[PDB]
């Protein structure tokens, strides 16, 4: 069942800013959203996508483990903390892009297409370069169906090793005190309009879980940090997480 | 296996009106630093840090089947009001709920906790005393450089069960996270034989190295309990480990 809380909408026009948040609440498996057309509009994943990159790289092999180093090709980029070697963590830290591309030309289009399928992800079309599809290619995802991929995943339920669905959801970790966890992932899609930053992900509390999902317009960088902000709003709202 | 004393530490336990020991590992340069070398190889009861290998025992017989598994509340009214509930392994964990830790270890049983604690190669060894309560007023004794030795086999998969179950338990073990750190790690208390003392044993957890600590200190009265991590992030604070706000 999916409700409609309109009054959220108040944490978008505070923050000069449009788009959706989609909570569910796992123990009472309802849904709740600002507005139920854009929570069901798909988009481009952009880096959400390291997160089921990283299950397939894991159970091919392709990563060994979360500490296995992966070199920096030498090429200078505009993202001073890709410019160094990372590991599964880091990569996913600092959502190293060039490490990620390295490991979907390593999985390559035919392994890709038919792990993605197994998902169910999205629209599941991998359309474009097998490097550079989540960002440019046919590849569609809406918040909604963020939120039901995570559910999969918290449950150890993806068609992957329960090891695999460990490392990433390890991978996964943002923030963490005496009141809650937070496992999620950033993205920011600017190869095609429209510019849209996410934030996927779920809230571990002592006795429930909240997944949640969000995307917003972003025509500048200045407001990437309104991904986490209108969320933690929403969150302090529902007194998910306190004040 | 090179270890360095700083005594400067040592102002941390005074200012705080306290006295113990901080044992530091730098993953990375294969150091160890102490405020207190010979407090840092003394022996003492585990108490909670206990909840460390008794859960990976606990997984690994399946008397566990996961972290999500519920544990009903016996129905017994305790005075910790966090106990008087039912729980899973992270909340059992966070809690630091001894009844449900005293159920483990009774199905357990003394000859597979014996033997576990022997391939762990854990303190003394030594599991005298009642199978549900060795670890509170028994026979089994602990280094707080013997917690950091145990911790790095766990830290690196290393110890003899599964994959899994140690997976499983530095999850059960996560205290704290954000973009500069995170810390896995446990406390204790132990009250029943003399000397009081407060534990905290655990690791952080940089982008480019891992930082493994084991603390101690006096506990004459519960008013301290929070100094266990106050003095801990002091020293981590003074080697630039963490920031001091950022
Ligand atoms: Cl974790």
């Amino acid at each position: 069942e999916w409700q409609e809380n309109k009054s959220w909408n108040a944490h978008f026009t505070e923050h000069k800013s449009q788009g959706v948040v989609v909570l569910w609440n796992e123990n009472k498996q309802q849904g709740f959203t600002n507005n139920l057309k854009r929570a069901n509009q798909a988009f481009l994943p952009a880096s959400t996508f390291k997160i089921p990159n990283s299950l397939i790289a894991l159970d091919l092999g392709v990563v060994k483990d979360e500490h296995q180093v992966f070199k920096w090709d030498g090429q200078t980029r505009d993202i001073a903390a890709w410019n160094r070697d990372h590991d599964l963590i880091t990569a996913m830290k600092y959502s190293v892009v060039p490490v990620y591309q390295e490991f979907a030309r390593q999985i390559g289009e035919a392994r890709m297409s038919k792990m993605l399928h197994a998902f169910d992800y999205g629209n599941e079309d991998i359309s474009g370069n097998v490097d550079s599809f989540w960002l440019d290619g046919g590849i569609r995802i809406s918040a909604t169906q963020q939120i039901a991929f995570l559910r999969k995943l918290y449950h150890n339920k993806l068609h992957v090793s329960e090891r695999s669905q460990r490392i990433v959801k390890q991978a996964m970790l943002t923030e963490a005190n005496g009141d809650y966890i937070i496992r999620a992932k950033t993205g920011y899609s600017t190869s095609i309009e429209p510019k849209i930053g996410w934030w996927v992900g779920w809230v571990e509390l002592d006795d429930n879980v909240w997944f949640f999902a969000m995307n917003m317009d972003m025509p500048t960088s200045d407001g990437l940090g309104l991904r986490q902000a209108i969320t933690k709003e929403v969150l302090k709202q529902e007194k998910i997480i306190p004040l």
